[PDB]
């Protein structure tokens, strides 16, 4: 729990510097910096909102690079020390 | 199998949700937004559908983090405990 | 390699069936849906062909659930039974 | 080190290949063609690029299965090998 404390911090302080990053350079509402973040991040890429600027394209180049180890990180710690355990605590006899 | 059975009920639930929220929130047919909620969480991502309502991305956010997990881990032991075995017992001599 | 073979034949299979189904119900030239069904199961999802019958979306559910697995296999074993061992052998003084 | 060395070089490599390979045939901008590339491999895929050509979608399915392994093999060990000892160094009383 003290590396999911961890994992969840550092996701949290790469989803706002993309916020703050997107929002600026590209002009997008926060919210949107933020969902974009996200949707990068997590390989998902719906595309709905990408870099137009070649300002943005580096930056989203070398985010994704470094961003997609801790945010997959972060994500497959929450599955197993957070969801796994309160999966199997629902199911005892 | 019994892993296999829990985390396909998971899985079913987890689409469920998106289904329902989706067809209320971004308005979508129920058909559209169970694709949607699979394109999403197994990260493809088309972007055919993406949500509109900053409701819609605050909610695809966390579903994504909550959900890429279970769906991933759902797809693997399919991978592993069924469709591996199946496999396997079609080449023997 | 023998294990590379089968991924290899599977993989193919696997690419055959959604290039005969997207390019029958979804209209899309063989070529077309040959690119779509990689795009889809490598989870790309550039997303500049999508179903658009629902036909063509549940199909693309499953397809998803029952192609990735094997997919990501396949590219798994590429990786460490082939390029590896040839990325290796370039490096030999 | 000298693993994460050896995995940057391949990776450069790839992403060379690929921005000569979509600023020719696709017409891209050098620079939206190393995006582009850096987009499909990490499964990004936002699709504001895609290739047009057959010539283009045929070499980004052989991209993506030969790419794929290697920048993914990239992406752990910068994240494992040196991400993760620099955060665990921020930590020391
Ligand atoms: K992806
Ligand atoms: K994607
Ligand atoms: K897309
Ligand atoms: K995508």
């Amino acid at each position: 729990d003290k590396e999911f404390q961890v994992l969840f911090v550092l996701t949290i302080l790469t989803l706002i510097s993309g916020t703050i990053f997107y929002s600026t350079v590209e002009g997008l509402r926060p919210i949107d910096a933020l969902y974009f973040s996200v949707v990068t991040l997590t390989t998902v890429g719906f595309g709905d909102f990408s870099p137009q600027t070649d300002f943005g394209k580096i930056f989203t180049i070398l985010y994704i690079f470094i961003g997609i180890g801790l945010v997959f990180g972060f994500i497959h710690k929450l599955a197993v020390n957070v969801q796994l355990p309160s999966i199997l605590s629902n199911l005892v006899p």
